[PDB]
């Protein structure tokens, strides 16, 4: 019993992280077998961040200015190309550390944990989701750049995330490990605004069902709903509409509490209607978002 | 910007992680050297636990009654011997993945990184802390007893706690790796419930601090107080009394944002008596108190 936010274990992505230094900048890269991934704005000085013209920017570079080391060690740089908005450093050693690896591109509402880092070292672990709006809330200093998100299935590593950017607004922005900006957002400094954040629903209600299988129950009612009417009491809070599509995968939490999807729709729009009263559900006085369905299944189930 | 609970990277545990099995009974196990550290109740049965006499069930052991499995590897256990509620069990092969480490006793307040595990192998990390209570709130199942709590400082690992228990409330109940349990707890299958869970002041303050530094100011007021004054309303809310020692430790976070420590007592304080009328501090509902003062300076300097 009881209920945290977990990441996944660190260690195979520790592994992997390695520093990157071009010219006077220097972030995190990320080393898979004998490539090197990281923000292409390594490549760019704090003046250059207003108007970045990366392809002219990248034309005065050469293998030999990019400096990798991992650990204490050096690797030789061989090859360099820019894929969309990051760079893929070709070096001439493969990762012996290299685990079973994918490069994937999640939807909003999907969790992940990053490994934050800061000259190819890692600080700390935690847990996050991607916003409906395609920001991370996450906790990045300045050099935490080229940091990655990743889930864990058994052996295999799915990298989801690298980190490029803070906004204005103090939330980040990141590509995927194919250099893809998640949302509109464009490595420049300048203004951007990240988009209405909504509440994700789906999220909502698993969280709901681990508060009910760890005992939470108050706020357990005696309604049920409709998923039209849900969603006219979801649209009002700024919370994602829910689908068929999100009832079906809450439909094994259904089972287990034995609490159909939409009685526990009637229960969150009862808290959303007249709030928490002073009360707590799982020792949170906000309704938590950052646990999917399957986070809840996971760390209740105890999948290694 | 941006603060996140977040847990130190969980490599250097994971490498440490062993299966311990003993007759039907299967738990974690804590490999340093040539030493695997365990609950000692792995000697028992579900039965066995309503009143153990585990220098007697000892006695029915042999170094081979012992399983201990890294990864898909069986360890010869040459010795065995038990150290108040932890086993020690000898083994002839010395862990080649054992980091530089500690064995630390850990006060109230402090807080320590979960590596949770099921059959030897890690499932995920969290970050909590030791209540004052001596309880901690984790998230854990039947068969995570063995999961170790840890502090990094840069490449030495301080373990500080061991999992062995869930009481009937749901909380968990744990030994430092001397096999000292952290208050009064015993490892029986008995009535044992926790004591008063207070709020950790001094962490709530350093939270406060961090807040500030990331932006969030709107419970900032124009009040000041004193250690006394704010002690009295403390009390009444059932926080920890604020000393001179934890005032001292609020000195740098004290001196980064320029608010001094009575200051940010005082807004406490009506953040106590007001309530947050619907508002959030760092994206939460509730003041935090899992954030020491060494956390908040760490996360927001970057220690790696
Ligand atoms: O936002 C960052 C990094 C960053 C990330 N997370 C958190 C940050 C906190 C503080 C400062 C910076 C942070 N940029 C890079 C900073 C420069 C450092 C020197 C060399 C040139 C880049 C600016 C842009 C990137 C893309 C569009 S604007
Ligand atoms: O509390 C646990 C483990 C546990 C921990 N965390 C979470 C748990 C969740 C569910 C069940 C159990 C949990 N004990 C061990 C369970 C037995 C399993 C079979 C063999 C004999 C022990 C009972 C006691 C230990 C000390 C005093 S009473």
């Amino acid at each position: 019993s009881g209920f945290r936010k977990m990441a996944f274990p660190s260690g195979k992505v520790e592994g992997c992280m390695v520093q990157v230094t071009c010219g006077t900048t220097t972030l995190n890269g990320l080393w898979l077998d004998d490539v090197v991934y990281c923000p292409r704005h390594v490549i760019c000085t704090s003046e250059d961040m207003l108007n970045p013209n990366y392809e002219d920017l990248l034309i005065r570079k050469s293998n030999h200015n990019f400096l990798v080391q991992a650990g204490n060690v050096q690797l030789r740089v061989i090859g360099h190309s820019m894929q969309n908005c990051v760079l893929k450093l070709k070096v001439d050693t493969a990762n012996p550390k290299t685990p079973k690896y994918k490069f994937v591109r999640i939807q909003p509402g999907q969790t992940f944990s990053v490994l934050a880092c800061y000259n190819g070292s890692p600080s700390g672990v935690y847990q996050c989701a991607m916003r409906p709006n395609f920001t991370i809330k996450g906790s990045f200093l300045n050099g935490s750049c080229g940091s990655v998100g990743f889930n864990i299935d058994y052996d295999c590593v799915s990298f989801c995330y690298m980190h490029h950017m803070e906004l204005p607004t103090g939330v980040h922005a990141g590509t995927d490990l194919e250099g893809n900006f998640y949302g509109p957002f464009v490595d420049r400094q300048t203004a951007q605004a990240a988009g209405t954040d909504t509440t994700i629903t789906v999220n909502v209600l698993a969280w709901l069902y681990a508060a009910v299988i760890n005992g939470d129950r108050w706020f357990l009612n005696r309604f049920t709903t409709t998923l039209n009417d849900f969603n006219l009491v979801a649209m009002k809070y700024n919370y994602e509409p829910l689908t068929q599509d999100h009832v079906d995968i809450l439909g094994p939490l259904s089972a287990q509490t034995g609490i159909a999807v939409l009685d526990m729709c009637a229960s969150l729009k009862e808290l959303l209607q007249n709030g928490m009263n002073g009360r707590t559900i799982l020792g949170s006085a906000l309704l938590e978002d950052e646990f999917t369905p399957f986070d809840v299944v996971r760390q209740c189930s105890g999948v290694t």
